[PDB]
């Protein structure tokens, strides 16, 4: 249910964003998207972070683990991403561009998503 994902993970959302600056709303869309509003997530990886993501999947102690191993992969390996951080639409546009996903309306999912999280 899309108000128990928010409910869960809004906080762990907003206290990254006081931490790093990334907006919140960017890690609750992209959560959201991955695990269909949480219905589908495995071994606590809400990102569908793979264990070669350091250009299968990676398992997690935490969901909220997931989020910080998340932020650690676009701040190394996606860094000119992770300069637009708050700027969502450019932040979305600029993952595809740099191979974060095949899905070629990955950007576009994203920010319907965040939409719907705003």
């Amino acid at each position: 249910m899309k108000e128990r994902f928010l409910e869960r993970f809004s906080e762990s959302a907003f206290l990254l964003e006081r931490l790093t600056g990334i907006d919140g709303k960017i890690l609750l869309a992209q959560s959201a998207l991955e695990t269909g509003w949480g219905r589908h997530t495995v071994g606590n990886n809400l990102f569908g972070i793979k264990k070669l993501s350091w250009l299968t999947f990676q398992s997690f102690v935490s969901p909220e683990n997931s989020m910080i191993a998340y932020l650690i992969l676009i701040k190394e390996c996606y860094n000119r991403a992770w300069e637009c951080r708050k700027e969502p639409e450019k932040y979305f546009r600029l993952l595809q561009r740099y191979g974060y996903a095949t899905d070629p309306m990955y950007a576009e999912k994203c920010l319907d998503v965040y939409n719907c999280v705003e």
